[PDB]
C-alpha cells in the first residue's frame, strides 16, 4: 500500500515548497531527496509518504537508554519503511539498519567564514583562539569521539569540553553561528552541505582544505526488509544512468549565487 518515508528537512535536499502552508502531503517539499524519493518509486513501484522526522535529527544511539533517535529510530522501531535522505552510512548504523549502495560520495570538511585564518585541521588544533564544532547526534560527531588521529584525538578533547556548547542541533545553527561569529567560529560539516553553503548568498563563507575522510550516503531500511535490494538496485540504475548526477547539478550549481 503506502510506504512511509522518514526524511529530515535540510536544504537543498528536502525543503518548503514556497507556498507549502497552502500546499498538502509530499506537495510540501522539493530537493535532491525528494526528487530521488521519486525516482527510487517509480522503479520499486510504490506509493509513499514523506514525513519529516519528529526530533530533526540524523540518528544516534543513547548511551543511556541504548534507545536510536532520528531517523535511525524510525526504522529500528518501525516508524517508518524507508529513509531517503543524506544519511551516512557508519558501522554502528550498519548493524542496525541496511543501508543501499551510496547514491553520493562525500566526507567530513571544514567551513569558515571567509578570511579566517585556518587552512587545516591541524591548524584548529594548534590554537584556540577560534573555537569549532559539529552537529550533535550524527556521523561527524562520532567520527571525532572515535577518531584515534592525534590531531582529530585533540580536536575531540577541546569541543568534549567546550563551553558553550559547540555542538548544533542543525546544520543551519551551525552556519548561522559561523556567519555571526566573525570568524571566531569554524564549522565542521560534510561536504556536500559546505559546498551548497557556498554558493548561497551573502556568499561569505568557504571550503577549506581537503576532506578528513572518504564515505557516502545510502537509502536506508530496517534490518532484514523486503524493500532493501529492489531499492539498492534502483540506486544502481539511478546512478548508472547518470540521474544522480543530472540531480546534483539541478539543486546545488544551477541554483548558484557566488
Ligand atoms: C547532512 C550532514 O552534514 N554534516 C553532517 O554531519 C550531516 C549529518 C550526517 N550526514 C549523518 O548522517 O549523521
Ligand atoms: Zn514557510
Ligand atoms: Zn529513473
Amino acid at each position: 500500500r503506502t510506504i512511509v518515508v522518514t526524511t529530515i528537512l535540510e536544504s537543498p535536499y528536502v525543503m518548503y515548497k514556497k507556498n507549502h502552508e497552502q500546499l498538502e502531503g509530499n506537495e510540501r517539499y522539493e530537493g535532491y531527496c525528494v526528487d530521488l524519493a521519486y525516482e527510487i518509486a517509480k522503479h520499486v513501484r510504490i506509493k509513499y509518504k514523506l514525513s519529516i522526522v519528529g526530533d530533526g535529527k540524523y540518528g544516534a544511539r543513547d548511551p543511556e537508554t541504548k534507545i536510536w533517535n532520528g531517523m535511525v529510530g524510525e526504522l529500528v522501531y518501525g516508524r517508518a519503511d524507508i529513509a531517503v535522505a543524506p544519511l551516512t552510512i557508519t558501522l554502528v548504523r550498519e548493524e542496525v539498519i541496511d543501508f543501499s549502495k551510496p547514491f553520493m560520495s562525500l566526507g567530513i570538511s571544514i567551513m569558515i567564514k571567509k578570511g579566517t585564518p585556518i587552512e587545516s585541521a591541524e591548524d584548529l588544533a594548534k590554537q584556540t583562539e577560534i573555537a569549532y564544532g559539529t552537529l550533535d547526534s550524527g556521523s561527524t560527531k562520532e567520527f571525532f569521539r572515535r577518531s584515534k588521529i592525534a590531531v582529530y584525538e585533540k580536536m575531540w578533547s577541546y569541543m568534549k569540553s567546550a563551553e558553550p556548547s559547540v555542538f548544533t542541533k542543525t546544520t543551519a545553527d551551525g552556519v548561522a553561528r559561523v556567519r555571526k561569529s566573525k570568524g571566531k567560529f569554524a564549522f565542521l560539516l560534510e561536504s556536500t552541505m559546505n559546498e551548497y553553503i557556498e554558493q548561497r548568498k551573502p556568499c561569505d563563507t568557504m571550503k577549506v582544505g581537503g576532506n578528513l575522510d572518504s564515505k557516502g550516503y545510502g537509502v536506508a531500511t530496517p534490518k532484514g526488509s523486503a524493500l532493501g535490494t529492489p531499492v539498492n538496485l534502483a540506486v544502481l540504475k539511478l546512478s548508472e544512468q547518470g540521474i544522480l548526477d543530472k540531480l546534483k547539478n539541478k539543486w546545488w550549481y544551477d541554483k548558484g549565487e557566488c
